[PDB]
């Protein structure tokens, strides 16, 4: 029993990702209410933000405390352009959640390659939240192709959030 | 009724500060438990982190949604050195909370100078949380000069957090 | 301790304003249900009317009873033209609530200039209700640009009122 | 089935009256507490004010919404002289409530003359509130001829309001 | 962030004032029951005494603990003459509560002049208690001009205290 | 049945003492938290302060109201030096509570000498509170000789106060 430097770096990068995405989603939530007049779209994405800045980063920090791995905090993120409309906004959220699934798959593959079975298990939670969080977002992108009425979409989002 | 660009920038900078401090405190919380074997010191500072990354940044974003001001997300923070022991760790937290009070005082002074009375009011919450958050931290720094026993200090912190 | 005649006049004018607006909103509420077939738009604006004719005017009268200021009742208001459709109706409500914020800012500025700190405090409630009432109205004007279906808008207004 | 222009005007005038009286009573309530040191006399007259500015004007507006009549809002009222003492103050309230009964009797007489039976019924509520509101006021004017002690009168008013 | 010696002295003087007034009101409460046979007048003024010797002085001491200011305890007060009757007794209470409002206004003016925004906020509580406490007293002085019967006045005071 | 001037003076002096001590303890409570970082020591001494400024002075004032004795309010107290550390602080409290017992014994001795049996009884409460209050303080001074750890002492004080 030891501590894989390779897994430590991949998990430090995943920590980095969840902080930076969460800050982007926090901004996107502001825009969804403010500029696009879709307050419940904003609540959906703000909950995504609090999830990414919350248990997604805390589980890695907690995991490090126990296996002997070192936490690194290096965060750089700037929101320099915003998508043009609400549909693109949530389409962009979806693209980044698809990238999460990819990164999560790389960590499982590497944990097995390092015979780090504690780290393969730890990541099983992330293997699923990736699909769960992606479906939630997908359920929302669906709405924008089923209605042209923002208040219809908003009402349907409200019950997803409630 | 309008929108002071000067106040917008000062509040965007305060948003920036509360995100960046919160990420630093999140790291400092990890270290307080992991390296210094003080789990409740870590819980105190993690609650500080969640407060700074939470209502401190959300109130500014919510305030902007109503007065017409623009949110900017530009975050750069790297935790490159850690203090040597728990006392210095919480001493460093204190220094940064003292800097918050200074920044908050500049925004009140400027709001009056701009006759932005909605913004002077908004900041009244921050004028006080600055003193309240500073006292909480001060109560903890006190302990390290009243006992040389980490488990005594930890037990006293626990009831502050409970 | 005394009684600023200047503040007394500005507060008597604000009393005047809240009575006259409330009578206009009472009419606009009637029209929103009667002519535009939007009963919940009418309930939103009738609640605005009862608020302006209620605690907005009573707090000034109560404040005068305590600091020694004289109440004046001079009310002249006639609703001679109505906006063309519901969107313009609530757009017009918004314009007048923006003018409230302006007037409220003048009273805070003057209270400080007169070192009337009891009157600066009294007005802090109005500094915020101005923004709160303006956001409520803004949330409604939003709907008319997000849907072309009056019954969709009405249903969304209903839950704001409920 | 139609819409009597004559009844519409008489009911628009009654709307006008109840708004203007209510604004006068709102002032008289202020004076009864402030200048005459009779806070419960003020509460009695403030409740009269809220009643006149409330269901008295709302029932006409609601009635118009259903029979097809047009609401007019033309309000002019200025409180330029105040009675000399509390007795005269409530004596003056009484005189105006006696004038309400007269106006209400004219509308019933006219509704029958126009065979407007929906409007004769609507006014039956007002035929009685006129007598009820007049008795409440009369019960108060009674007190001022039964005691010369303002605090005795105030205590008796309090239980009428409670 | 620092500590204004000028504000410290003005707040130490306000501490001094609230202790000394409270001791005077404690005596005046004794006299109101003992000599003037008005036990509930005494309870009104004794509650004023406990308020001045209580949260009025404790909030300053608590405020000092947090901003770094020094408490001074220098108290000199002697009750060498008593007013002639109950009316004058409560008239004298009123005069001193009017002087509190004046002193409180000086501290707000000075806090702004020193850009001490934490101290301007702290004093906002006192800006209002000054008016609230003055109205309570004013409500009592009112009674002595509305009745010549001490037991009527006493009964009315009792429900204010209850 | 009469009124002993000698007892009146001794009880007026005891009133004086309990006011002045209470103001000193109020200061000492501030110092115990602020300078010595012992918040619960401060709560112990603040409760002592509220007791001395409360029922200790009120029972004398109430006793005077019934036997015909005259209350005098002559208070002079200045806290010009503070003890060096917490141990001395509570040691000083103890010394003054020992002086209370002495003064209380003089009043009992004098009441018997004057055959003032109502006053001998009144003082029986004080004969015991003197010993009770002295033991509470003694229990605290004990702690400072049983531990050298301020946070241990503080924790033990907390349960005495709770
Ligand atoms: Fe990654
Ligand atoms: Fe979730
Ligand atoms: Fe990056
Ligand atoms: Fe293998
Ligand atoms: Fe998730
Ligand atoms: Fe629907
Ligand atoms: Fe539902
Ligand atoms: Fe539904
Ligand atoms: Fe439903
Ligand atoms: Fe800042
Ligand atoms: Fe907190
Ligand atoms: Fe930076
Ligand atoms: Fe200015
Ligand atoms: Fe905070
Ligand atoms: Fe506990
Ligand atoms: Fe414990
Ligand atoms: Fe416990
Ligand atoms: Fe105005
Ligand atoms: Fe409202
Ligand atoms: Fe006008
Ligand atoms: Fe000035
Ligand atoms: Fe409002
Ligand atoms: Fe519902
Ligand atoms: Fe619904
Ligand atoms: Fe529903
Ligand atoms: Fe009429
Ligand atoms: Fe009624
Ligand atoms: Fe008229
Ligand atoms: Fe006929
Ligand atoms: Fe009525
Ligand atoms: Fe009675
Ligand atoms: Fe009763
Ligand atoms: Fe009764
Ligand atoms: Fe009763
Ligand atoms: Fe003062
Ligand atoms: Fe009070
Ligand atoms: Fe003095
Ligand atoms: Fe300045
Ligand atoms: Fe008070
Ligand atoms: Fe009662
Ligand atoms: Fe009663
Ligand atoms: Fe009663
Ligand atoms: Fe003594
Ligand atoms: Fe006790
Ligand atoms: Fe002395
Ligand atoms: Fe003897
Ligand atoms: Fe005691
Ligand atoms: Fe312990
Ligand atoms: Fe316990
Ligand atoms: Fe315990
Ligand atoms: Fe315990």
């Amino acid at each position: 029993m030891q501590k894989s430097n390779k897994i430590n770096d991949a998990l430090n990068q995943h920590y980095k990702l969840n902080v930076e995405l969460g800050l982007v989603y926090a901004h996107y939530a502001h825009v969804a209410d403010d500029e696009f007049d879709m307050p419940y779209l904003g609540k959906f994405i703000q909950h995504l933000s609090e999830d990414k800045l919350g248990v997604h980063k805390e589980y890695i920090s907690d995991y490090f405390k126990r296996n002997g791995m070192k936490l690194k905090t290096d965060v750089s993120v700037a929101v320099k352009s915003i998508p043009s409309d609400a549909k693109a906004l949530i389409q962009e959220v979806y693209a980044r959640e698809n990238e999460v699934r990819d990164h999560v798959k790389a960590i499982a593959k590497l944990a097995l390659a390092e015979d780090d079975y504690e780290s393969f298990y730890f990541i099983q939670w992330y293997v699923r939240d990736g699909l769960k969080d992606l479906t939630e977002v997908d359920d929302v992108v669906k709405l924008f192709n089923s209605s042209n009425d923002k208040l219809i979409i908003e009402e349907t989002i409200k019950e997803m959030v409630e």
